[PDB]
DNA sequence: GCCGCTTGGG
DNA sequence: CCCAAGCGGC
């Protein structure tokens, strides 16, 4: 995938929110940014807290063509992206 | 449990028979004798295929009570196991 | 318990 | 890709 986001539900509670530094619990609605590693060749995700992700700051018009795995939630939460990228 | 033995879909593919030495297949219907082990506070399992289980001298009658797993076993694999047992 | 395979974080 | 935790086998 060569988007720049993703958002999926925690596959562990080990990743540490890059906002607040805190642990990020499994099954959770987390999203990341996709950076470019310096270690290898391919992307790795900066995680964050659903809301800390909100905090930093991004103009996502069209969450379901902009963040990988956004599909893949349910419905609920596809709702709850969409109306936070909006607003 | 405290129960002699065991029955399940293997959870990997790794365990192999302890009659016929080949390889248990991941999610096939898998047989175990249990052991307590003295080095450490846990059950061993001896697993085996499920004809071969019947070809070493292993021997139940009463599936539902002397063999842990036996309820969440699919119907068909309920069946055969208390088929083969009274065999 | 120990260890190797697999998964996940980075 | 490297490293470590989780899981599975024993
Ligand atoms: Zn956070
Ligand atoms: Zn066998």
């Amino acid at each position: 995938s060569d988007k720049l986001y993703r958002v999926e539900y925690a596959k562990s509670g080990r990743a540490s929110c890059k906002k607040c530094s805190e642990s990020i619990p499994k099954d959770s609605l987390r999203m990341a940014i996709m950076v470019q590693s310096p270690m290898f060749d391919g992307k790795v995700p900066h995680w964050y807290h659903f809301s800390c992700f909100w905090k930093v700051g991004h103009s996502i018009r069209h969450p379901d063509v902009e963040v990988d795995g956004f599909s893949e939630l349910r419905w609920d939460d596809q709702q709850k992206v969409k109306k936070t990228a909006e607003a």
